């Protein structure tokens, strides 16, 4: 089915020439390696409205009522307004077949937009807490449901899991979520921090421990721009040290910071969108992905959430080209380094360079 692009091929497409619709049939034929998406936040809104009605759990609502009440899609106020609202979503969670459907649904979705390997992130404590549900079944549901799906794709898309301890939640519990992480060693390829935005300092024991266990880190810092100062990403990258940084987009506003990174290496997963609608950036006219980009900065392109945005990863593209003016030579370019900085196995790593690159 998907005519991926080669990098011989990119000279003959001439985007200017193009509707917008036909520019997406361009974006999906990227061959994409995504590295920053909540598996768990990861949904159609076909998909989310058919688990509501599923569970009678809004009868008084219309659907765009749905949307509107427990979704980001128009955005919100900031990082602090989503975390409200991913609670809300927690409501879907109900049982382990929903959650098997879910994992089922998001690999699906991902290889029909052009994904070739995807890095999925869950938080098991977000997934259990709000039918008190067991994350050792919930992590046994996910797991089957992408076997399930990638089996059936004949591994045409390569899919990994990383674990996420976060901050924001009732059940929220950074050591219980390292624990686990490494009892399923096997399964996860990272570990990372979400929800607030913390100092993750103090916690460097923990840290430490799963990243000497074998367990890279990227941790989300440098995405709230009402932090009074950068401490989260000297953190990140001195106390944690971590191999990649979800957002890092503040990075952008310290030369220190962007030298660091460039000298240690260390690749930025950029959510374009995700940043605009939670005013973590002004526009996508001003999104400091370009600058960072013009820099020398590892950079990539991630979709987030795209069930709270109800967008997908081509429309991160697409806002990419027409509002920044990347082209098809840098998107192919941040793949490759996305690839190079994936924790996913290095033979799965090399056939996709084969295949692609
Ligand atoms: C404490 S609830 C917020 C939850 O949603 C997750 N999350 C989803 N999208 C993002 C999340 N966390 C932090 N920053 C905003 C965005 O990247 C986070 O991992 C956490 O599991
Ligand atoms: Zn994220």
């Amino acid at each position: 089915p998907i005519d991926f692009l080669k990098k011989e091929e990119l000279k003959n497409i001439d985007l200017s020439q193009m509707s917008k619709k036909e520019r997406y049939k361009i974006w999906k034929r990227i061959p994409k390696c995504e590295l920053h998406c909540h598996l768990d936040l990861c949904f159609s809104a076909d998909f989310f409205v058919s688990c509501i009605r599923k569970y009678n759990l809004q009868p008084n609502l219309s659907d765009e009522e749905v949307l509107d009440y427990y979704l980001f899609a128009k955005g919100g106020k900031s990082l602090g307004e989503f975390v409200e609202k991913a609670i809300k979503v927690a409501d879907i969670f109900h049982d382990y077949e929903v959650i098997e459907d879910l994992a089922k649904h998001a690999v699906f979705n991902k290889y029909k937009e052009g994904v070739v390997l995807m890095e999925f992130r869950y938080s098991p404590t977000f997934v259990a807490f709000k039918y008190n549900l067991d994350i050792e079944l919930i992590h046994q549901a996910i797991v089957k449901g992408i076997k399930e799906v990638v089996e059936l794709l004949d591994h045409k898309i390569h899919v990994a899991l990383m674990c996420i301890g976060d901050t924001g939640h009732e059940a929220a519990n950074i050591k219980a979520s390292a624990d686990f992480c490494l009892k399923h060693k096997a399964d996860f390829v990272g570990f990372d921090h979400g929800g607030h935005e913390v100092d993750l300092k103090e916690y460097k024991e923990i840290f430490d421990y799963v990243r000497e266990s074998g367990v890279p880190l990227s941790v989300h810092a440098g995405e709230d721009v009402t932090l009074p100062n950068l401490n989260t990403l000297y953190s990140a990258i001195q106390v944690l040290k971590v191999e990649r940084i979800g957002h890092g987009i503040r990075v952008a506003e310290s030369q220190e910071l962007i030298d660091m990174v460039k000298e240690k290496n260390i690749l930025l997963e950029v959510c374009p969108i995700s940043n605009v609608l939670l005013k973590n950036a002004k526009s996508m006219d001003t999104h400091p992905i370009r600058q960072l980009y013009d820099a020398g900065v590892k950079v990539s392109v991630n979709s987030d959430d795209p069930g709270m945005f109800l967008t997908n990863i081509n429309d991160d593209y697409e806002e990419l080209y027409t509002h920044l003016n990347f082209t098809l030579e840098d998107f192919m370019k941040m793949n490759e380094w996305a690839l190079e900085k994936s924790f996913m196995d290095s033979n799965i790593k090399d056939k996709i360079k084969n295949l692609y690159f």
